[PDB]
């Protein structure tokens, strides 16, 4: 009846379904061909929406924005050889951030490994230790008798997939490499005579089921002692922690409403610090947390804890507080909240160019309660921080893992993609989410590629990129030249539609009703920008 | 600082090795040997190329190395430069390519910049580490000699001076955060190795009906010139006998030799698994390929004895002409243009001396139905694992390697031509290895020819070209992006021209911007036809 | 400057728990002289050996002995090729092994540390510190990065913040103090890791309980057939013979089993629901026929009474079918000598068993397990090691009890191993005079001459008879007595009616008590209970 190759890949992806994987990105092979023909199945019965790419680097970071935008698993398939080397950048970055990123790689039977064949490398364990898990399936047998056996053991090992790229049982989410070898017949059989796919448990439940798990470890912590709370990527939210004065990384969910400016802190002396997550943005943060005198208590929600300070008195998950901070300590910490701040708005006007923070600050005040901010990890997540922005109400994504310029553009996409995707299934007839990217022009231009989405592929509904565009060792010399690329008309060869505009129209223009997907370019200064942070430094 | 002495004594040594070019990204450390490599491309010692996309610099550094034979360094920079490397690294591995990859390894720092993934094992021919520089002026003649032997043992491995089978190589120099020692006089290397002759004959009757199916890495065998030969496009010719690979189904071979690596055409796999054809793979390297186990020997070079029969040699010739002048009067008989027409033209609008650059998927092999004549023309090709990416840059490498190939020859003429012709798909992966600073080194005489059927074409003639399939395929498999190819090196600053396939011809014979692309529109909804149509001809 | 960063690390380990370091004299490798002086100052033992497998094998004992981490140090260019054995192990059995090493940054590298693929593939981490400076101006600084760092290779080994103990690589590249009171530099508060399974225990429901599994107070209730080394929690014991006589309708699997194929067929069965409870993050599997995984269970209703006469029955007929198939055997089996051991134990004693039959047959035998402690190298069942196994399990066994200042003497630890276990780790027995040797272990060896579980499988089907005595039973007739004298360990051969009153009186600290058993009639045997069920 149906052949292996098919049977095995129509399971697969049925149990991929019922793992909560909604969203998969294909990238166009003949070895693959199973997988992709099971696919295309699902996303016509509507049981997963199909993204189908070109470029397999900005198709794993794509994938990596379908996962953070709304916490679910992602996979992305593709076909044997260099298609399986080019996931390695991506997986780097969910392998640091955390992201459930699973690798879907078709391959010839292992057998062909070491006789010269066609397109044939070594695939399995490729990824050394930035995959949480490199999973093999067998090569499916051809024995109809066999059929109930081979449905369990698939089954179960998409699971472990699952499991392992979802945290399920570690707290530790990250990219998991699935490698699935293939023979002929490589495409399904004529269907009238063909069969129906191994069923898998009844009422559409995974074939392992993992409930919630819970990974605790209580820390004591007396907040008596002057306090600060540095948070984060990937930091929990602790209610117990929200009085406390907080520097918050754009990334990090606010707990509280006592906020501290990064600039405030080396003006402070804190006798302990509470971290939260992995800090890595700000400078005077981590030199705030070489110093030895200061302990440093550090809460995570999974098990690897940062390095990122050497004074590290104790690590957990959660805090059992005892006491309540000095009142004069609080308003210590809100007086330079408030200097910090002023300083900041008043050299801002006092400039007479538009600068990277001008194109920062003006997205910021443009924010709703409900957007979602997807940032550049270089210099706009930077910039939104010194701005103050005020994350409540809105989600905000950046590749924090590695903070490379990889992907960004697909990524944005991504995001975007899954969360108008969640809002549909909430019911909401509302017009869906906006999501506003603010990306530097050479991150923008290094993956415009990233743009490419086919006329038949899945297209963001409320997606407005935002390039702050200040164009621009002997390997940089580079950057000594502009890289004088026109961002509208990279625009145009992706048919993409792009506008030129000022800062001072960043504001209306962004609250134009949606207009599917659009590129503004704003004009900004690399110059002057030396003089803009000495201002502002003297100014505190 | 003893570092920028180590510095200076590994890139000295490397151009004694033959390092002609370096390719360089930005990265957040230091790059490795970073200051000693731009005073060697000041003093005109070597030639360095900088990109942003370290993806695309690996490919460039292949391209840099296959268009002359030269090795040819990467210094990794940045943490995510291992994972961007990784596809050129595995492209080097199967192909066979001289690439030196540089890095810098702080051992002050705990550990537990690079991100360590699990190819670097399985992929590179060595893997040494220098050690760390420590003044002592007693030791300068020691620590001269240390440095420049572990340098040629990384050269000597990357090009395979004693292995025969040259690959990728990690070169690391560990560097503590913050004149030159000689060498041998003449400008020698430090540790002279002669290249090796590997050698394995076998003995092989010509008078048993035998065909010839040379591929990727094929040697060049005078011996064996007057067999019917099935060439691959990168396979170098070393006769006058060529057997089109459509008339390989209509005959009858009683033995086969199998020279390099073939890739390409299913009537070869399928006569190299046929356990009633005995099948010998003469091969220049330690590794030998089998189809379904049915290599029946190996070795390196044929002892011959008697010659082909002139009946066998006739039928050969006759389904030779029958396949030529099917693929001929069917073209011509087809209406729309396909990339099969496309590189019909591109195939005789070539001049002996010329570089072609193939990208993988329907040009390499519309250019072997083609009936290509290779002699007197250098064809590049990645076909280690055949991938779609870094072709772009691939040919600007080659172009470059082989320009100055031709500037050292001292020849007062223009330089010599690099075609590339590739894919839609396959332009569209790489478009990125365009963007090249005014800074850098630049192609004079590089033409890239994209036949643009928008979308993947080779899958039409594949078992999900069937029409059963023809509501399912279009977005898994064709994967059409409508995108503008002359806006695309608009932005970039690239010389683009949509052109018919007629006047591809004269296009290319014209000069002009020392870097062009050449866009040609063609169809795929009627390639299975055509395919079918040659077939039937026959 | 390196003497001092070695210093350091040595103070925060014993911070960190450790009690017991091996190590092995090599070529190179200062950490041996911190060591050293550690071991004079009393804060840990030190155990010097020269094989170095049996080195890591005896630190694997150390460890599950009282449960606290332990470290080995390389030292030659083939420690990393001879502990390879130890490290599998310890990943598979969960155990907190520090794999100390040391390299050489100012060499020339790739053209004493011999490179495998199995690191990358077992440790749960590899830790390399860096290269020590000279400045006394950040020698406060540097303390902090070493304390953090070892407290990183402690918690990855003892699995402190993920639940899954194993072995750590920890490489320190060729006296500041620390937190006071002597706590260690990064407390970390071990963590409690919770899945709760919904189980209705209305249904036929039987208990499979294998290595590593926890303790169930709520499944005390249920008929449970559990291996020798997991840990009971109830009192209704189900034989494991009885397991095909009854028909569960729902599974309940603690930990990870390997015995029995009766079980393993019933936790393949597609119409039997099985859920695993486990301590940690890993869940096994047979054939995908794991439906739930979870640590605990919230149970709602009751096993049915008709269930639960049902079980006790099989049970009883169980156990009399091998007491008396036992007696009617004329010849001594390993099967009399696992009975024999398991009789003459009293709470609070510590057994060791070996692979093979031992572990199995003491399973046959009906032990108690209740107030004594069972090991066993069920990670990956192997032979090897076995004999170095026990007598680190001795040590820190017999430490944990001297420092509780208890005035009796250590409390007894017992090994039972078959004779290729024994000759496979001879070497184990050849312990320096300087070296701390154990004071209250006794191996008793069921020596058939060869491999007898090989007779129960399908290989001692009788019409392989002619073809199976030289690839299957290997026999080797070496001479127990004569080995262990000349490795200065009292030895003496017993017959089995002579096992209990001999274990019951102290001797010399290791003594070797050599049963003479039988294989050629093991097959007879075990045909014979089958048939009396
Ligand atoms: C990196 C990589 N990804 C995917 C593939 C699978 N693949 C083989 S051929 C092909 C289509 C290439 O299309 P195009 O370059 O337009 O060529 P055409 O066959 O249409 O001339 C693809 C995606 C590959 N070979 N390499
Ligand atoms: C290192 C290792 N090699 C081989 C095996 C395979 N094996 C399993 S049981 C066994 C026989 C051991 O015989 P013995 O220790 O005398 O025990 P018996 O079954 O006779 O009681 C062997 C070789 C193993 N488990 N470990
Ligand atoms: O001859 C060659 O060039 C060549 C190159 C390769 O990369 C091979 C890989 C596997 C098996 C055979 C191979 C081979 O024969
Ligand atoms: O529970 C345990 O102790 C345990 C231990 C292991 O080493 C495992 C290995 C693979 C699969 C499951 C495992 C498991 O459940
Ligand atoms: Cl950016
Ligand atoms: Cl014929
Ligand atoms: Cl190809
Ligand atoms: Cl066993
Ligand atoms: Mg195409
Ligand atoms: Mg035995």
């Amino acid at each position: 009846h149906m052949n292996p190759s098919t049977t095995q890949a129509r399971v697969v992806v049925d149990e991929l379904i019922r793992g909560g994987v909604r969203d998969v990105v294909l990238c166009p092979g003949s070895r693959n061909a199973p997988l992709a023909f099971a696919l295309q199945d699902a996303d016509r019965s509507g049981r997963i929406r199909l993204h189908v790419r070109i470029d397999e680097r900005t198709a794993g970071y794509l994938a990596i924005g379908l996962a953070i935008g709304a916490g679910a698993p992602v996979c992305v398939a593709m076909t044997s050889g260099t298609a399986v080397a080019n996931l390695g950048p991506a997986v780097v970055e969910a392998n640091y951030a955390r992201v459930p990123l699973i690798v879907l790689s078709a391959n010839r039977p292992y057998e062909l490994l070491g006789t010269g064949a066609n397109q044939t490398m070594e695939q399995l364990g490729y990824f050394g230790t930035q995959v949480r898990a490199s999973i093999s399936l067998g090569l499916a047998e051809a024995a109809p008798e066999r059929t109930s056996a081979l449905n369990a053991t698939w089954r179960s090992a998409t699971c472990r997939v699952l499991a392992a790229a979802t945290g399920a049982r570690t707290a530790n989410a990250g990219p998991v490499h699935f490698d699935i070898p293939l023979r002929e017949p490589l495409v399904p059989d004529p269907e009238p005579l063909g069969a129906v796919t191994p069923p898998g448990r009844p009422a559409g439940k995974p074939w392992t089921y993992t409930p919630p798990v819970t990974f605790d470890q209580p820390l004591d912590i007396d907040l008596s002692v002057d306090t600060v709370v540095i948070s984060g990527h990937g930091a929990g939210v602790h209610p117990n922690l929200a009085a406390l004065p907080t520097v918050a990384e754009p990334t990090a969910p606010r707990s509280g409403d006592n906020p501290l400016h990064p600039l405030a802190l080396p003006l402070l002396r804190p006798q302990q610090v509470i971290m939260l997550g992995r800090p890595t943005l700000h400078r005077p943060v981590s030199v705030l947390l070489a110093d030895a005198e200061v302990p440093v208590f550090a809460l995570t929600t999974g098990p690897r804890w940062p390095d990122v300070s050497g004074n590290s008195q104790a690590t957990g998950t959660r805090a059992v507080t005892t006491g309540a901070p000095r009142p004069a300590w609080l308003d210590r910490c809100a007086a330079m909240n408030r200097h910090a701040i002023a300083a900041v708005r008043e050299q801002l006007a006092a400039h007479p160019l538009t600068t990277g923070l001008h194109v920062a600050a003006a997205v910021s005040h443009a924010l709703r309660p409900g957007d979602q901010l997807v940032l550049g990890a270089s210099n706009p997540v930077r910039d939104v921080a010194l701005a103050g922005l005020d994350t409540r109400g809105i989600r905000v994504r950046s590749n924090r893992g590695v903070a490379g310029i990889d992907g960004t553009v697909s990524t944005a996409i991504g995001a975007a993609l899954a969360y108008e995707g969640a809002h549909e299934r909430t019911g909401s007839p509302d017009s869906p989410p906006r999501t506003i990217a603010l990306i530097g022009d050479l991150t923008f231009v290094h993956d415009s590629s990233g743009l490419l989405i086919g006329p038949t592929e899945p297209i963001p509904r409320s997606l407005t990129i935002v390039v702050s565009n200040d164009n621009g060792d002997v390997s940089s010399r580079i950057f000594g030249t502009p890289h004088d690329v026109d961002v509208g008309a990279l625009c145009r060869a992706y048919h993409v539609e792009s506008r030129q505009i000022e800062v001072d129209e960043l504001g209306p223009t962004l609250d134009q009703p949606g207009a599917g997907m659009r590129v503004l370019e704003v004009k900004a200064d690399r110059s002057s920008l030396r003089q803009l942070h000495a201002a502002i430094k003297a100014a505190l």
